[PDB]
């Protein structure tokens, strides 16, 4: 248990090929994703928005990897800043696997709706959070705005936006707009016996709570995510197989033999 | 298979204890709910209404039924209305039952009992059909689903129409404006509800009870994604991972789901 | 009124032909249906759940009863969850939710998997200081993806709510008070002292206003479900005003009716 | 019953102050706002639209108003579009205002002045009207209520087509996609329209109000519930 | 220090019986409910006099933000026949313009949705909050309960309207339900201070992200000030400029000239 | 202007790379993706998804490319459905992407080649044109856009008995629905086609792609404000005010946005 999710951790290259970010993999499952653009606070520019969404595409691909991890990298910034991002947001949404922001520093403009949009934010004491939109004439009006509410509700979500101040890692805990917050030293084993609970419970189970959430926020979009879950299920009983049966065994489908539930 | 759709229907009576309706099976899957009130163009009491209530919810029970038929007395009526709030658990009853539930009218299918056909997911009507509301004339109206889902059926401007004026709609007029899915013959009413019944009947009760349920969640919000999300919970009990707890709880073990694969 | 308040409470037995849940009623409005099978922490099984349908139906019929009380028998329980893959447990939960008069959790020890969002249906949770919260779906293969999922996060918001769910942890008392997952946190002891005080200052007020105010709040989450109990609520108003009477006194009267004496308001 | 309903309409006038817009009331419950402005379609400017808010508000107070008419002067144009984006709070007046708002339409209903007539909960048009959306012809666009609850009215296909492609439809047209509720010959059209204000009329103002706001919910979210909630209060107030 | 720079309040009360309407150099607007007789409660004429003046300053070029505050330290409003609040509430919601509950003493029933509706709260250490309706039977089931559950949550919001009690500052605060308590002789430095940090920012922002707030709750209603907002900010862009400078150029517009972005 | 209109097409060829898709572009602008795969009625297996993906995404980044086209090859077939659920990323690729779709349908639009057409904003048809859905016969469901989203174009009563009775429609039948824009004759279909295209390609880029999300807002709550607010914030950089923030830091000061007005 405790020992198991405390043990160490060995991070497995994969960056090979990209320029912006380091790409890495777990044995146990965890894909990291890490900014890597120190000398600016590890803003992204178009190319690094590229790069996290192949590598999260690769993450989503790969069968052994069940959870992911968006990180900035060292200890001073998660992202400062930047719109290819508005696709990396709806495929951080649209990802049947959780993704977990791991922020230390800061976590600012862009850089902070990425971390928001992560299923979860695990935040070092140093963490710093706030929106800059409208202090330099611009805005996020779409998840940054709409889902932040839905994090921290209506009156905080307008002071964020509207003031554009910086938060320190405590305000973020108290308003609920991250998960927890560790000293700087814990925050990768933190991370990681977080992502490890999440890896030992059942990913078709963690995959459609993850749709069923979006689906709250999401309208018809959601319910396409959560339809689409219920049709993979469907394809995996007895009664969504008779039809391809059907073919196989050339005849009509015969659904009179199954069962109708209340 | 025409021979088959059209092939003769054998009701079998159920309505033993009920005053206000009659209650059928047919041999192959399909139960028929008809209100027996004809001298009062079948309008519904509070009474009628919990018998409906009641067998309802058998046919939701009923393994053996696959469709269910809600009809009227007669051929001149299908169900006038409130007999001039219980209604409201069976508008509920009707949108949440995992089944289809089809408005087989004749005649008249006015004020609640138009709200009732539109409830329906599908209507069949026959040439003699007439429909509109009477809230506002008899001032009274259903701002439920008697408004809102008439909308996603006619569109707003024709919703707005038929609230606000409570004019009477003949079946061409209500076929038109895509508030019933068919108009025949009178003669030809129960055959052909029959017919369509018998085609959904040859396809998937799960898929079927799926696709209300997901129609219902382009209306209800939550409540509809509790109708949704319930499906895919049987759904995954019906697999090899969704059986995983169980097994490890039988067998006296932790379970270990990464025996199962993850899927992008 | 403190005095009134904390006056004691004189319970009534309606538990007759019931075998999982016992189901009481007080003499001031308040109606208890407690899950009586302590020894396995009150986990339900279908006929429980057959059977809490049945009271609250009562309750929701009963004249006399103005706000319900769920809870599970003994102090170290609420409800563990489903016993040991019938789903009734939905109708219960679609139930509590448009029951028109309040519904208040009152949560000794845990309230854990779907016994967890029983307690996050009711309108309000009091929890004794041993309460314990938490979802175990994932870690057992299953998964409440309804009101489990959505309502919860308009409870706690979405980063709590996938924490909740992702990693199937338990939380205390102080924890749940803190997210905004139960309305206060009071002594075990004290538990059905505070809960029945929270109940009264409910019962002070009318009837209407809370099954209004308690259809709109479902209202912001159920779409045309919510409609129809706002509708449902405005139709009742309307046929208890002069204007919606005069459609059945013109027929009672068969006469037309004249709508032309009423103004029409801005 | 016919006769009552085909009866002669009597117009009182209450267009003292108005330039860009005509206003009169009958007796039987009728207001009906008249663009003026014949020589460009009856196109408004910023001061028609002041005005029309203005005489939309008297209508609503007027306790003996019990339908409105929206419509433009002459058999030519309804409304050909805007020639500030006060618009805006016309269209949500016009949403949020208790009585119901007939657009009667002869000719032209075009760019911001098709927006017009959908947002009347009834649409009655002559056999000489026209519609459709100019934005992306000229550069802009409505995608507020203008896309939305066109949507609402026609469905997504024929939403998507009307606004992506601009051009014009006939009466016949509009009324086989739900666009109007009916389509009458063009001297027939205030006859036809009062009636429909005269069926209306007959009918409880309190059942039409919560309807309304009750039809308005299934799109407006929270500000939907706020109009519906509001019926309920004032309802209560009467128990 | 410029934050905290006194304020020059020039009276524009002239003609109103109910309420002070006051403006300051700065482009901060401040309507006053002036009844502190009856704790600030409003009657249908203070209610078409804050409408006229709301609706002066979003005309007003030169206002940027609005106050909304009860005159005296001991009530904000406690409450209100002519619903015409409702219309008041829907314009504070519409208003472009960030609007700032100030609070000290009593914001309950009636006077509680106002604060509410309000994009911000500021409360003095004293400022109590609370609906009563159901001790009345009355009832506010709009924005009244809808909006509060997205401020402060289900189980709070049900607690609040179903028991009716009355909650002080630190409690607003803890629940989510105000921004900021401040001790009550720095409630106007601060609100001030606030609304200056706004009227830094970015005027076309603000608008836009306060419509994307109300857009997450208000459905067709919120999207037709979204949209509306596009609609301007379009009108603003070269390409949207292409009508209206094909017409002065006495020709057809030609919209091959722009690029089709991604 | 019409003969504008009906001027000829030369399509270059971009198929380079694909195997079960021919991808091509006119130099007026319009892109067409065309399912080859005739032999099996154009079903698509995981490479023609796979393919119409990166095509659709070519097509997006092409600022050449205002409007797409997606078609299947001959004139027996639109697409027969599916040959696994990547198809539902390709979903979310032509609801998302900021130029209208088109799908110009000849023949079969089945199942999950009848979903496809539905999720094109504009659907235009030949005389031989076929819809319906297969899934509940099959024991398979598209409770996603493919329900919900249906709803909205055909109405609730309708989409309830394409998706429960599985039949199969015909173009006239379609028309009448509101599930296709128009209908043509066979051989006139890309004649028309092209012409819709190029009546969308005089009009303001910026304003379709803006109606565009508005118009998907109405059924994609965050999903769709996340679009259209994004064309706000473009729409944005593109004015002086925005612009100030980029300039501020270009010019080496703090921005200053009291130069501009505070509109009502």
């Amino acid at each position: 248990d405790e020992t198991m999710l405390y043990a160490p951790v060995e991070w497995h290259d994969c960056s090979e090929g990209y320029t912006d970010i380091r790409y890495e993999k777990s044995t146990d499952g965890i894909a990291k994703i890490t900014i890597n653009r120190p000398q600016v606070r590890n803003a992204f520019r178009p190319l690094t928005v590229k790069e996290m969404i192949q590598a999260l595409a690769d993450a989503r691909y790969d069968d052994n990897v069940g959870v992911i991890i968006l990180t900035g990298e060292g200890d001073k910034a998660f992202c400062a800043g930047g719109l290819n991002v508005l696709d990396f947001q709806r495929q951080i949404r649209t990802c049947p696997k959780p993704v977990v922001a791991m922020v230390a520093g800061y976590s600012i403009g862009g850089g902070h709706v990425l971390h928001m949009m992560c299923d979860l934010t695990i935040a070092a004491e140093n963490a710093i959070f706030g929106q800059t939109g409208p202090k330099v004439g611009s805005f996020d009006g779409g998840w940054g705005a709409s889902y932040m509410a839905r994090i921290v509700g209506q009156k905080k979500a307008r002071e964020i936006w509207f003031l554009c101040r910086q938060y320190d890692a405590q305000q973020a805990l108290d308003m609920g707009l991250v998960n927890t917050v560790v000293p700087l030293a814990d925050l990768e084993k933190e991370t990681v016996r977080w992502c490890r609970e999440m890896l030992q419970n059942s990913p078709m189970a963690l995959r459609c709570l993850k749709a069923a959430l979006n689906a709250d926020c999401d309208g018809q979009a959601g319910l396409q995510e959560l339809a689409g879950n219920a049709t993979m299920l469907f394809y995996m009983t007895e009664e969504g197989q008779e039809g391809r049966n059907a073919f196989n065994q050339k005849r009509q489908p015969d659904f009179s033999k199954f069962k109708r539930n209340p």
